[PDB]
């Protein structure tokens, strides 16, 4: 009771004996339950606010799975606390909204780089500092993905703090013209804070919004999106067990 | 199944038939369950990611209680979607870390104004725009609080995107000297986006960190903090039922 | 002669024996003469540059009236020097240009908050810090105003350093859409610097420009505006004598 | 009465039939009375708020003298309105505080350039735009000054919106190290807005603060300062009558 | 004579018939002559200002070598004009100053990412946009380098516009603590403008300054540095001929 | 060999025994050869990268001529190193693109002031600091130019880091409306860094682009431009020998 407040990180609610060097983070608590379905020797470590923490084993390697909620600030709390617990490699398995015409639902966007349009990373360091993915992880992500059939795209994503501003339309058109693939709310924060803490980082994003329908298509779309999520998770697991 | 995706807001997962004009938001999903204990005719509306949504009745008035997770971006999603569902008055019942010496655990900070050191509100509008609380709500909050015994403080809070930066110490000292009462991660975003959407807004914050111990004191502190949380919730309910 | 330069503040030209804790500031030197007409036991304290300083008594309470000229920088000099002389409560009685269609000439705008689009306050502190009015003063201003007939509006004003830029039209339309009530040049500076110096602050503004005529209407308009000015002054006096 | 509001600029309260192409502006209304003592055929044109407006003749040339109060915003109003009335050449005759050790009271600083640390000019244009004095006026100012005995300095001044911030000491040391001669509140605004309106501009500043005493020295200092003011005025008059 | 001004890019002075899709850029004109020593079928294309342009063949592949002078602005001219001439892959072979203790002279820094502390890239796009190297090129650079003996480092470099500011020491210490490997003046500009133009980009930098000596050591150091330069060039040639 | 690295500045490759107090800088190395044609007792001092350094004598005065390449960063290196070698007066003889309709090719623009839209000067000091030309040099430039026939214009130039951005058209129209005469890439950097180092500075620019043709006109235009360049050089030489 008391010794736990002493031993555990105050948000993710785990300690250095529990956290693997290899971590997958996602926004959605329920996705953690879906990811661990792919793993053996699964155990619940912690449940606190938006942070749901499990361990499991994938091809002989223990990997921690941690939800972080929506947005850079809640991501950053998890990154900092995971690092304190001995994390060394962290892969975001997340969602994005497409910023280009021909990216379909359930296709994958692999963020090589991210536009830092969120305030979280800016609290740490000048926006001029690059948010980019680790080569060692990109190498293994690319090697896995080229050997299967679902389309995927390597490039730049934009991370931001709101898609509900009145200038959303103008932002979308501007960033589409700059060649951005998709947008999320968390990737640039992981890349900036993660790298500053000496972490290897990457982000694999399931596309869940077309850049721009009946019940049937709706069901088809949901299945495509679940398939993309499963592919993203598997890619991250295959990558992390090879480190 | 399909008609719900059509009818419901995509994150808070409720609609205009469900949401009251009077809303309490908090960060912690489990706090929603604790708040509804104070109300009659309670019903669960939605559970999705960090968003836990309930209705209840307090002295004859239906009030919606909604969790929003940690951070401006997840707060802003809830504010926008609640507004779309017909919200008119929104009170944050939250936590803060004290920025002055003599504010004890479980004492209350009522944010009249907030420093916009989070990126969420800045996506909407120049930082020069003021984040401040509505007079009509402050009037009722003050009237309720002056008539009881737990100490409380009206003034400025700072809202930010991370307390884990290496400059945290320097920030704390600078803001203490400027007379800031406490810090959270959400208040300025509610005040800025809320006001721009025509909402009446206020924020009542339980102090959960001293500016600067045995098992006994630890238990005493936890009880003080639970008491503050209950006081903050009651103050918000008493305020909203009087509108 | 010499001992005065020693004793008196270098711009407002008064000292701590002369200044009341309760102060009204306005831009126009001649308005000070008009305000003191409402008071008993009136005396001229100082006249220097744009700073005209008088004391008077209103319902038993000594109140200092001080002109400050146009603009944040000259306002800030007065605020700093008044504070040095023992001011604790300061109310701006000023003019504004309406930023919404149905605010008439001589109607009042009570600034709850102000957009800090002037450089004066920015010399002191990040623009993220809120410029807002003190609750204790707003309470008394509201109580007085609701009990009379001239229309008045509580909300946000914009304070700026020039209405003569070539982008004035675009500014007006943008700020009208954001719901700003009116604009002046001084309010945000009083609220920011004032609050940082521990002052209670508020601002009551006579509307002197329509958002958008014969000699008769011109005379009618001037009388409406003089009436608004008298109402603003009386509201400030009634508020300050009740502290 | 009515036709005047129609004909006159709304602050300086004069029109194009009254204003000379050649204008001296100063901050202090009473200095206008002191300047016109040096001129023939003197007439009062207008008195409104901090704006005191006179015409006079110096060696055959009509020159308008206009006070503007303290600060960029009130300066800018005067500059804009004077321009509307047909001003083409404008010289500030003002005061400064020395930013270097060996500049004495009543010695002159001629601003070739100004640091734009005031918000007024920034409302018009990016701070990157240069605030500098017109060569044609500097030529005549230099020619006059080299032929007399009071020391004077050509260089950079800093214009700002407050000397009362808590960082004043640090600003002073930083700007002294950069070689700035003195500081005022108005010069950069005149140079920026003036030049953008196609005006020839210059600024001659009497030093009234040492960078860093008995009644006798105090009297001596006041006389030195009055002498500097008279020299600055004469230099501006001699310059303007030669255009 | 005339038809050339018509056909050739105005600075690099070549056209689309001359430029290969595969390009090496360096700052120093004389380094181009040193690089082509490693190639067959060498020809001078153009010499204009700091731009020295040659073609050559390396293992069957035509590669253009182009000098760009010092600094982002001259780099950007070359990048834009090369792109206009059909460039698709561009590798900087350059120099850097080490920002960490144990990087020796003539060891290599491979920039995965760059801090955009130069104004050139900022003319194009918000500093939040990432400057990072292309995965396809990093893969081949890494594969080549791991198979030889000279030490090399993958990571972040800082690109800036001056190492002669008075704050240079403070910059060095700050950026060393953030884990930056070295600094140059050009890399972030190539990565930002290059990527926005759809180019594959990378940067291989010879270390020519220790973070912190006799004639003998001086000679040894020069030879180490020439060796590093040759290694960087060969790595770029080996990478480009494999595309 | 070794003692030179010890004695010489590391880029311009000369020392304090070689550099005159009076310096002309230009961007183009080959222009240095063209300038020295106008001088007696000419000697090559150094050739390194874009820096070509010569001395010569003009009417009895030794003057150093130094090329600096394109862009603020390479200019700034030269300015810093020249200053270290005892430079006191520096005149840029350069090229500009006209920003107004009736400035012809080979006519001269004399920069009184410069817009600091380049990052080099911003590394040293806030953009608010003015970039302007020295009066003593402008006086002599004006005196020389008024006594000949080629048209010339005194005013503001804009210095920037790229004319190849997609917003170039919008920049041109905006700056034309603000009254800017022409644009280059170097002038504001010389004026800012130069003045901060205590240098007298000026910039004389040959117009080489119309704001907005046969072989004949092309030849005529080239000759006009060569004539302007010769006039600019002569004006700088005549100015410097008179110091």
């Amino acid at each position: 009771l008391y010794f736990q407040s002493m031993s555990k990180q105050p948000h993710i609610c785990v300690d250095e004996n529990q956290v693997s060097p290899y971590v997958i983070v996602c926004g959605e608590p329920d996705r953690v339950n879906r990811i661990v379905e792919l793993m053996d020797n699964v155990e619940l470590l912690a449940e606190n606010r938006e942070y749901r923490v499990f361990n499991g084993v994938y091809k002989g390697t223990t990997i921690t799975i941690c939800s972080t909620g929506i947005g850079a600030p809640s991501m950053i709390i998890a990154v900092e606390e995971l690092k304190l617990c001995g994390a060394t490699h962290v892969i975001r398995v997340g969602s994005a909204g497409a910023m280009q015409d021909h990216i379909q639902l359930g296709e994958l966007i692999v963020a090589e780089g991210a536009v830092r349009d969120e305030g979280g990373s800016k609290a740490y360091i000048s926006s001029a500092y690059p948010a980019y993915a680790s080569f060692a992880l990109l190498k293994e992500i690319s090697h896995f993905l080229e050997n299967q059939s679902v389309k995927y795209y390597f490039g730049v994503v934009r991370s931001h703090d709101s898609f509900y501003t009145d200038e959303e339309d103008q932002l979308c058109q501007y960033w589409n013209k700059k060649g951005i693939l998709g947008a999320d709310m968390e990737t640039s924060a992981l890349f900036t804070v993660g790298r500053l803490r000496g972490l290897q980082v990457a982000s694999i994003l399931n596309n869940v919004v077309l850049y721009q329908e009946g019940v049937n298509q709706y069901v088809n779309d949901n299945k495509a999106m679940m398939n993309g999520e499963r592919l993203a998770a598997i890619t991250a697991l295959e990558t992390l067990c090879k480190q």
